[PDB]
């Protein structure tokens, strides 16, 4: 069974970005000129996912609207000649088939994954937390999916991190390592620097099975790791080192960084940007020498 | 001899220059540093001593109206998390001014937009602020315009100079001369070719107008605000104020990025990490370029 369905939980009230997000959702904050959520749906589509369930909350209509056809916008783009544009707008609505479900009250990412139960039903599915953007010749998810196609168990997405960071993330407890594909025997959430049995963390990407669904039912906020953990006791899961560049967007500054770097891949903005940063640094030195 | 206390902020664009960000959400809500662009404009107004703002809004721009109101679910979550600093901050936003909205029913640009405001202001002087730039100033930009009005009581336009190339990006003043910080506008073109332009002094989407401007705007009528200063010019000449502080255009993607960086570097909590990051990027770009 090929992975063809994915789950983006998106019910955060996103308080870290106040006041940008007082009256609009975190998932829509622009990254270069793209809403964060678009990057994630783009990953999925490019990995060959055909159906996404977005677990949404109150006042996130704008997400649903983003991925539909905006009539008034289509008209106005025509009457102005922006055909290349009108076309890029239509493609957004074509990426995937976007389903939505409301998470009732905020009970966390475990609840959220359970809400997907009947939608994915009896297929393996991808989960994508919307917390980092991945630049890669092979889409992050597609990577996790290729490990799945092989092992057929719960695969996790991973990247090494510097110790004294391990408390912010999670952790592969590896006792083996083969290919670009570590092998997982256990798991810990937010391990104190010493408690941490590795330097490798999971990068908000997953492929799971319906199995996991029942497992998470049983265990039952409901942390999703404990389930990926109680699967590991019965059997060993798998993790892929994610080839590509990772931009954490949990922070205000995280978003700043992400915008600049992705900015730098745009040809038209690369030199304009880079020039501009040179001249900001000059101005800052000159000022500080007075 | 009346005080300016009402401003009109026209806000009914589809924000094409910003697609796909603005596909399903308004241009004025795009964040500059961590605050919506629209909030900057209200803030300038508030601190300029404006008490009553009319936003001329369009369809699917509810988020502006929500932004400046109590947000009960947010409030709750903030209390139940302790962020009393933030809860107070949010509460402040909702207090900056008296925000009124009207829908401009059909998009006929500014001018019509301004006419929309007619009954709301009735018979006073008012400010218009198009939001195309953020000004960092000791004295709030609009206040500066207002102080020249207090003295000359004509329509007063806010200005700064620009390099000749970009004089078709603007409306250009046409002085006889100047006196302290107040130029003496004799006429006004729309957006002139670099030689057709009779100055390199451009209007910075600030205006303090008089109620009279309505009569005017009606006679001319696609109603351009500029032409209705042109006619006010025929009978009698208008004033301009050179605007004290630092301007950051945000009409462009790049503009906004520059704005975010500039304003960001002014925030103490941010400054050191941001500067750090910036130096880093250049350092990293150098290494990788020299090895190629």
């Amino acid at each position: 069974k090929k992975v063809r369905k994915a789950v983006i939980p998106a019910a955060g009230l996103g308080t870290r970005f106040l006041p940008a997000t007082k009256a609009q959702p975190k998932e829509m904050l622009p990254i270069v000129d793209k809403p964060a959520i678009q990057y994630i749906v783009e990953e999925a589509a490019e990995s060959g996912i055909e159906d996404i369930l977005i677990i949404t909350g109150r006042n996130k209509r704008s997400i649903e609207d983003h991925f539909d056809r905006s009539a008034e916008l289509e008209f106005n783009l025509r009457e102005k000649g922006k055909t290349e544009t009108l076309k890029e707008m239509q493609q957004i609505a074509d990426l995937a088939n976007i389903h939505y479900i409301r998470q009732k009250e905020p009970l966390g990412l475990g609840h959220a994954v359970l809400c997907a139960e009947h939608f994915i039903g009896d297929e393996p599915f991808a989960v994508l937390l919307g917390d980092d953007i991945m630049v890669s010749e092979t889409p992050a998810l597609r990577q996790l999916m290729d490990v799945y196609d092989v092992y057929g168990t719960e695969v996790v997405g991973v990247q090494s991190v510097l110790p004294e960071d391990v408390s912010k993330y999670g952790i592969i407890n590896t006792s083996g390592s083969q290919g670009h594909v570590y092998e997982v025997n256990d798991l810990v959430e937010k391990p104190s620097p010493e408690e941490a049995p590795s330097e490798i963390a999971v990068m908000g990407r997953y492929v799971l099975n319906s199995s996991i669904f029942s497992v998470l039912k049983t265990i039952g906020e409901i942390q999703l790791t404990d389930a990926l953990r109680e699967v590991c006791r019965k059997e060993p899961i798998h993790a892929r080192l994610l080839e590509g560049n990772r931009y954490d967007i949990g922070d205000k500054l995280g978003c700043f960084k992400a915008s600049t770097e992705i900015g730098l891949m745009r040809p038209e903005m690369r030199s304009q940007l880079l020039a501009y940063l040179e001249d900001v640094i000059k101005r800052e030195t000159k000022e500080m020498l007075r």
